[PDB]
DNA sequence: TAACCCTAATTCGATAGCATATGCTTCCCGTTGGGTAACATATGCTATTGAATTAGGGT
DNA sequence: ACCCTAATTCAATAGCATATGTTACCCAACGGGAAGCATATGCTATCGAATTAGGGTTA
């Protein structure tokens, strides 16, 4: 089972990005911290934009998923995107291509961060504990988006919360 | 003959009918990744396409890496959709991804900043490109399609984003 | 009502409406110079400010010479019409010359060339501005303002016009 | 009573616009234009079949301008004129506020579509000069060359029988 | 001797009627678009969990 | 030399939830049409009043 062991499952409530530290993802936070600390950079720009990008993909759901737990604890300063799936790629040398809607399995996930710099480095330390990982999670791959305009996450978020 | 067309024993709009029996959820067959051109869609489509050809551009790369790819976000999520459908007919060489939420920026001023791995309400949508110069031009075209359209389409935001290694999107296999 | 008068008129759900009463038609207390703002023409110019902000320029000279000029010719008078009252809701800094025919242009092949007096059914008004910067952002708005439009807006062709003397419109003296 | 007792026109002549006759006065006027124009020879329309040029007319008065438009008619075929307009108002003078753009003007105006701009520009020259010599409100009458940077595509069709 | 009439010629105004176009206004009806009830279709979140795999490690 | 025994780490593994895909209709806005009204050209005629000389005095 899961949460009594019997109950394999439930509603526990920690809606979508309600996400909370755990053994396994706090491990896979310290791993990604000791990588980050390798390099120091500062991760908060001035003007608090996220002009740049960490996606994440490939990889399984399971993987990215404890992975995107782990980075989240791992860098604070930072905003994370619910793992979504790419679409198909292209058909292999002749035949029928894919439509543009036409999306494929592989899950993936990308990292807002307002810094470039830090945007390398976290993608230099997501790539450091995946490779490290001998599970299938190896087959993580991430990728490095630069926002010229600079993605407007909704700077919000108040305390709302009485 | 969703309630709708004129007459008929049911339909409400037009004719006699009580109704009740309109667009009843049964699954369209279509999963996710596969869509109808919608007239709306390719109407859509038409006017970007429109705006594409004020500068005719490479619509493909011999590569074929989608290296190159545009981010559309703010808006609503029904404009989003359209849009995307729209994006698909208009440009066929271009690869689509399912409409998903942003994570909560930063909050305002020194106030406690929302957790790292929050998702604030407002959708984004993505369009991989192997032609970085057609990218910008299809971004000027939803700009300008999306100014020129009302408010909420006016909402709508597109920037152009870049894979420092491009994505390597999965294979496709066409059907036995 | 007002908007619906008469029993069956043109005017209204056209309910028990035998034909049409006092609807279009009517001497309105408008004059050729003379008219007012337009919701359609209003929306129109609200579209055609969008795209001048794209590029926010002059609009008005110390010298004010009208040697600025814009030459909107074919689509439909209707459409014409429209646009030029819109423009002028847009853009209060211009001047909007009545709507006029152009001529027919060469004879195509040796057939008989038409005379420089025939005048062809195409209709155009020609739009004085006081700086030519803003004149080719507003032709430029025209033109991809008509090209999102399906309707023979699209079919509207604009060019700027040049005055190397500048048109000298009479000076407003008369109003008290 | 188009000719007679009153002898004055008064009915439907049955004419219609752009049916221009070569009015011997007309025929006069276009006698000097031709004179003028003669002074310096140019194209007046190439093979490109492009109205790039215009010659924009106006001021003076109606009257006169229309002498004037008969008159280019018959000496430059090869152009093309347009009916008489009604200029828009200018700029209010003085700190009044200006104007409505829609606001037009008594003063009339028509312009000379021609496919080169120098024999454009000769045409507004010997305009001019036959506007000058001319003392009647023919001299009132102004004119401008309007050059079209894409050039106006006048409706580049055969005129059907 | 030039400077006068004068007195009609003159040639462009300034008139004389028709019948296309236009300008402002008004009803309107396709028209485009967002938007929403309803199957299927994705992941967030917790938790076990089990397991193939990574060793273990001194007999 | 390899035997249980960790063990382990994270995928997998459920039941909850929520968020999105692909379509049917409803109501949305908006701009080209249209109708009637002064409102004004084209063309041509004829016709007016300055011109525009014509000329013939006289000294």
């Amino acid at each position: 089972g899961d949460g009594g062991r019997r109950k394999k499952g439930g509603w526990f409530g920690k809606h979508r990005g309600q996400g909370g530290s755990n053994p396994k993802f706090e491990n896979i936070a310290e791993g990604l911290r000791a990588l980050l600390a390798r390099s120091h950079v500062e991760r908060t720009t001035d003007e608090g934009t996220w002009v740049a990008g960490v996606f994440v993909y490939g990889g399984s759901k399971t993987s990215l998923y404890n992975l995107r737990r782990g980075t989240a604890l791992a860098i604070p300063q930072c905003r994370l995107t619910p793992l979504s799936r790419l679409p198909f790629g292209m058909a292999p040398g002749p035949g029928p291509q894919p439509g543009p809607l036409r999306e494929s399995i592989v899950c993936y996930f990308m990292v807002f961060l307002q810094t470039h710099i830090f945007a390398e480095v976290l993608k230099d330390a997501i790539k450091d504990l995946v490779m490290t990982k001998p599970a299938p999670t190896c087959n993580i791959r991430v990728t490095v988006c630069s926002f010229d305009d600079g993605v407007d996450l909704p700077p919000w978020f108040p305390p709302m919360v009485e």
